[PDB]
């Protein structure tokens, strides 16, 4: 029941292209440099050199919209500073209700495929349907911006494009606020917490939020804008949005420890402290908890004790829904 952004009708356009024997080309967000950017990604820029617009059906013999469900590992940041957005999309996948709204089902590259897709966002004070053609920025046959751990999966790349479309261009997405993305996917209420002055029952607040299906994100502030994308010695990225994906407690050497799980939208580069994938701490806990919580995989997701979490991170944003 969403309203058509710019008046473009997904079903009518798809049927029309199928009848006319052609693939959709978006006049509202065309496959040209103006859709990429205006400065760092403008036509006269080095970052756009070699960038060509290609459809998934031109790159692979078997492109798929969704493979093994739409999940957080499907969100791997590319050469665009839109971590705030990607962390939001990753969190979104943990609430099927909202995911199913933002990403309509029944879309594929097989039957009825006409080079057009659509998504719904909370914009201009309402739920709007945004259409996009599947021409994506590529370099040497690979996606330049967001991509999935599954090489033949494209829903996340297409959603990022629709979000870029409503904002004017991909470059417009460089630099942002996680809460802004949370609201565009939920129309809900956002709150934030200063981890340097965190409430005594903040962990409980997180537990309930995660249970209700709220979206949570966190980040580490920097002294200035020069320490951009600076990795700490503990291997955390500062000035970078992370998705908070879980909160569980474990019994460590006789007493339970509050743990928190988060994911770097890069899909790699994880924390190297206690509770990390190859950390020793997992030996001092019971097998059940270890096998049920620990996952040894370079996926950008990792656990931290809540104690270390509030010391290392500076901000936590939470978006609660209906
Ligand atoms: C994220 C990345 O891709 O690594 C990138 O650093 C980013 O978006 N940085 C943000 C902060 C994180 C989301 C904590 C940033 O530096 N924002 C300040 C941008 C100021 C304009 N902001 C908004 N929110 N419209
Ligand atoms: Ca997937
Ligand atoms: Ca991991």
């Amino acid at each position: 029941n969403a309203i058509k952004y710019l008046g473009q009708d997904y079903e009518n356009l798809r049927a029309r292209c199928l009848q006319n024997g052609v693939l959709f080309q978006d006049d509202a967000f065309p496959p040209v440099s103006h859709s990429l950017g205006f400065k760092e990604l403008g036509p006269n820029s080095s970052k756009t050199y070699g960038i060509k617009w290609k459809r998934p059906t031109e790159l692979l013999s078997n492109p798929q919209f969704i493979v093994d469900g739409a999940t957080r590992t499907d969100i791997c940041q590319g050469a665009l500073g839109d971590c705030w957005l990607l962390a939001a999309i990753a969190s979104l996948t943990l609430n099927e209700t909202i995911l199913h709204r933002v990403v309509p089902y029944g879309q594929s590259f097989q039957e009825g495929y006409a080079g057009i897709f659509h998504f719904q966002l909370w914009q201009f004070g309402e739920w709007v349907d945004v259409v996009v053609d599947d021409l994506l920025p590529t370099k040497d046959g690979k996606l330049v911006f967001v991509h999935s751990a599954q090489g033949n999966e494209f829903w996340s790349a297409l959603l990022e494009k629709a979000y870029a479309k409503v904002n004017g261009s991909y470059e417009a997405l460089s630099g942002g606020c996680t809460s802004e993305a949370f609201e565009d996917f939920t129309g809900g209420v956002t709150e934030w917490y200063d981890l340097q002055k965190a409430p005594s029952d903040l962990y409980q607040i997180i537990l309930k939020a995660l249970e209700r299906g709220s979206l949570l994100g966190c980040s580490i502030n920097i002294s200035d804008i020069r320490d951009l994308e600076a990795i700490t010695f503990k291997n955390l990225v500062r000035g970078h949005a992370y998705s908070v994906t879980d909160a569980k407690q474990v019994t460590y050497q006789g007493q339970r420890v509050n743990l928190i799980r988060m994911r770097n939208p890069w899909g790699e580069v994880e924390w190297k402290g206690p509770w990390s994938d190859n950390s020793y701490e997992w030996n001092k806990v019971d097998p059940y908890e270890r096998e049920q919580l620990r996952v040894k995989m370079e996926d950008g997701e990792f656990w931290m004790s809540f104690r270390d979490f509030i010391r290392e991170f500076t901000k936590l944003e939470i978006c609660n829904l209906t």
